[PDB]
């Protein structure tokens, strides 16, 4: 029973869908405008319309509107028709997986272990609340500004990711804290290889034959062998073997403070964090929320 003043309930009057984000396995991302209650201005607003109770699906909806950490999603309105649709702040970079596969080879080191490490906050918070995403991915990761990335769709798979899952969850259906750090290790692999697709040219279904012989993902052309072990390590069998969030948030922070030695990057010393001029920009812009300091090279 949480704070129900977290979720607005939307009548289809308030707001209107105008263009396509893109779409997932569970619906389709458009950019909204609410029109806000006797007002005339036009406020944009992210809208997913789902695929596919109501009283079954407020409840896990205030869940979801309950989630407040700087990365984190929050669900901040809801509209039950005929269809589900869920409202959140608009983020005009996208997902994270496609803004990596849109600067292919051109993503400095401070970014990319800056990122780790605030998927790692954004997980370990949820994980402070004992909830599970059960679909962690790169596609699932938002870019509020390049220093800024935040976890999506918490609670939709509540309401089948086989590469990103691990092997208990694919065998037994069972979803844990650890588990969802196996699917981080494949996120960090994700971001790594700026893009690349999990196991390419093998069939879901051999997985996890593939995963009990030992088999992982390759190490990715720009990890050192400490960044590798880290992302082995999230792969265990042992659920319990593999890091904490927790764990994870310090070793990449740690990685942030030196990030040559961890990361091999052709052109990155041009690549640098913005200037304290660039990111007061943005920041008054379009990231006004208070959160922690990105990590800067000492
Ligand atoms: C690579 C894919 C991509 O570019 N995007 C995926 C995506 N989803 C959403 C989104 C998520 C949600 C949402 C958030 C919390 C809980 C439940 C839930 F459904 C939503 F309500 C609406 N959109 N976005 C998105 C796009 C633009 N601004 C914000 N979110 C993307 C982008």
């Amino acid at each position: 029973a949480p704070n129900q003043a977290l979720l607005r309930i939307l009548k289809e009057t308030e707001f209107k869908k105008i263009k396509v984000l893109g779409s997932g396995a569970f619906g389709t991302v458009y950019k909204g405008l609410w029109i806000p209650e006797g007002e005339k201005v036009k406020i944009p607003v992210a809208i997913k319309e789902l695929r596919e109770a109501n009283k079954e699906i407020l409840d896990e909806a205030y869940v979801m509107a309950s989630v407040d950490n700087p990365h984190v999603c929050r669900l901040l309105g809801i509209c039950l028709t005929s269809t589900v649709q869920l409202i959140t702040q608009l983020m005009p970079f996208g997902c994270l997986l496609d803004y990596v596969r849109e600067h292919k080879d051109n993503i400095g080191s401070q970014y990319l272990l800056n990122w780790c490490v605030q998927i790692a906050k954004g997980m370990n918070y949820l994980e402070d609340r004992r909830l599970v995403h059960r679909d962690l991915a790169a596609r699932n990761v938002l870019v509020k500004t390049p220093q800024h990335v935040k976890i999506t769709d918490f609670g939709l798979a509540k309401l089948v990711p086989i590469k990103w899952m691990a092997l208990e969850s694919i065998l037994h259906r069972i979803y844990t804290h650890q588990s969802d750090v196996w699917s981080y290790g494949v996120t960090v692999w994700e971001l790594m290889t700026f893009g690349s697709k999990p196991y390419d040219g093998i069939p879901a279904s051999e997985i996890s034959s593939i995963l009990e012989k030992g088999e992982r993902l390759p190490q990715p052309p720009i990890c050192t062998i400490d960044v590798y072990m880290i992302m082995r390590k999230c792969w265990m069998i042992d659920a319990d073997s593999r890091p904490k969030f927790r764990e994870l948030i310090i070793e990449f922070s740690k990685m942030a403070r030196d990030p040559q030695r961890y990361l091999v990057i052709q052109g990155d010393e041009r690549m640098h964090l913005p200037s304290p001029t660039d990111s007061n920009f943005y920041r008054a812009l379009m990231d006004e929320e208070d959160m922690d300091d990105v990590v800067d090279a000492d």
